[PDB]
């Protein structure tokens, strides 16, 4: 098909974010490339605006779903893919259990051969000393099922998913997903029948990057489907 055939090799990745938490401003880019083949990220993030004022892993999620391996057998199932090039609106709650929440809106979509992705973050109702505000949460990352139905009014796809953050205490705070994607162009997409991508995250810092960073590998495989 059109769109899943520009991801059989590596792409590369640019990220951008503007976002502001309960006042404070901040922007972020990232670099980096996508190999959907072996359903693998490996991206690095600058918050250049000086310390990012949330801890990190919270916005992992918010940072390509085109990236994720498919199975041969569930090509059919790849909305992500099939809206490429022009790209797909995607709009999330990230609801912070007994916190604030975030709502995203953000736009994937291909400028040339590179896979963009252009975030607008909103977070509101943050506790001032919380987890996030207060930076209690462990840099690391769980992994997750992302359970994917279609919105066939839309022309495109939900999904609900829970994410653990480990908090410093040894507890986790949870922050519920619930997502949205548009399709922008005017290409046929995929409606995919039920499914879930199935997630692992590992974060590290780059030991000669004095700017507050993150540096993120990713493997995400589509699954649920057997035939
Ligand atoms: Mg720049
Ligand atoms: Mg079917």
């Amino acid at each position: 098909s059109k769109g899943e055939e520009l991801f059989t090799g590596v792409v590369p990745i640019l990220v951008e974010l503007d976002g502001d938490v309960n006042g404070h401003k901040f922007s972020v880019s990232g670099e980096g490339e996508g190999d959907a083949t072996y359903g693998k990220l490996t991206l690095k993030f600058i918050c250049t605006t000086g310390k990012l004022p949330v801890p990190w892993p919270t916005l992992v999620t918010t940072f390509v779903q085109c990236f994720s391996r498919y199975p041969d057998h569930m090509k059919r199932h790849d909305f992500f893919k099939s809206a490429m090039p022009e790209g797909y609106v995607q709009e999330r709650t990230i609801s912070f259990k007994d916190d604030g929440n975030y709502k995203t809106r953000a736009e994937v979509k291909f400028e040339g051969d590179t896979l963009v992705n252009r975030i607008e973050l909103k977070g509101i109702d943050f506790k001032e000393d919380g987890n996030i505000l207060g930076h209690k949460l462990e840099y690391n990352y769980n992994s997750h099922n992302v359970y994917i139905t279609a919105d066939k009014q839309k022309n495109g796809i939900k999904a609900n998913f829970k994410i653990r953050h480990n908090i410093e205490d040894g507890s986790v705070q949870l922050a519920d997903h619930y997502q949205q994607n548009t399709p922008i162009g005017d290409g046929p997409v995929l409606l995919p029948d039920n499914h879930y991508l199935s997630t692992q995250s590992a974060l590290s810092k780059d030991p000669n990057e004095k700017r507050d960073h993150m540096v993120l590998l990713q493997f995400v495989t589509a699954a649920g489907i057997t035939h």
